[PDB]
């Protein structure tokens, strides 16, 4: 995250930490065994880190559960990072409190204007590289649709969103992908691209939940 200020430790409580080996995607808890993050972090191996705050040192809060289980979205298409979404899930529940709990699932989708909270551990500079060890946090706005579309020529397709700043200075950045986009009390994004980080006329583009939720509730029935 790139402009944004510290959260708080365990302020995020559904905010997870992909691990295999070091912090590589941020992810959601949507119940008690399911994550939700983007198709492009997969990979096996997981680990998924639950209520933490600093990712390089133990704190008290933590949870550490590997993976059972993921699942790409059946049309994930990794040249245009269309439905860039996937579900992970932990081979144990985790046991939730209120340093560890679940997102809701959006009923409708948001609205431009709307403001998100957007998290991770992703890189804190737009030049340079600088990795935060506690877990970042920004406030921005959905844009529209067609700013999004006049930004990205030829690239937003109708399972994605831009939202941020079109100055420049404020968005999500490397490291941050997978993580939340939160409107309101429900998960309405997934970090997914954008060209660099916090540049000017290039906002952050998320994966839009809302078109998911059918696909993500018959999977988790099933499965
Ligand atoms: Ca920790």
């Amino acid at each position: 995250i790139v402009g944004g200020y510290t959260c708080g430790a365990n302020t995020v409580p559904y905010q997870v930490s992909l691990n295999s080996g070091y912090h590589f995607c941020g992810g959601s808890l949507i119940n008690s065994q399911w994550v939700v993050s983007a198709a492009h972090c997969y990979k096996s191996g997981i680990q998924v880190r639950l209520g933490e705050d600093n990712i390089n040192v133990v704190e008290g809060n933590e949870q550490f559960i590997s993976a059972s289980k993921s699942i790409v979205h059946p049309s994930y298409n990794s040249n245009t990072l269309n439905n860039d979404i996937m579900l992970i899930k932990l081979k144990s529940a985790a046991s939730l409190n209120s340093r560890v709990a679940s997102i809701s699932l959006p009923t409708s989708c948001a609205s431009a204007g709307t403001q998100c909270l957007i998290s991770g551990w992703g890189n804190t500079k737009s030049s340079g590289t600088s990795y935060p060890d506690v877990l970042k946090c920004l406030k921005a706005p959905i844009l529209s649709d067609s700013s999004c579309k006049s930004a990205y020529p030829g690239q937003i397709t109708s399972n994605m969103f831009c939202a941020g700043y079109l100055e420049g200075g404020k968005d999500s950045c490397q490291g941050d992908s997978g993580g939340p986009v939160v409107c309101s009390g429900k998960l309405q994004g997934i970090v997914s691209w954008g060209s660099g980080c916090a540049q000017k006329n290039k906002p952050g583009v998320y994966t839009k939940v809302c078109n998911y939720v059918s696909w993500i509730k018959q999977t988790i029935a099933s499965n």
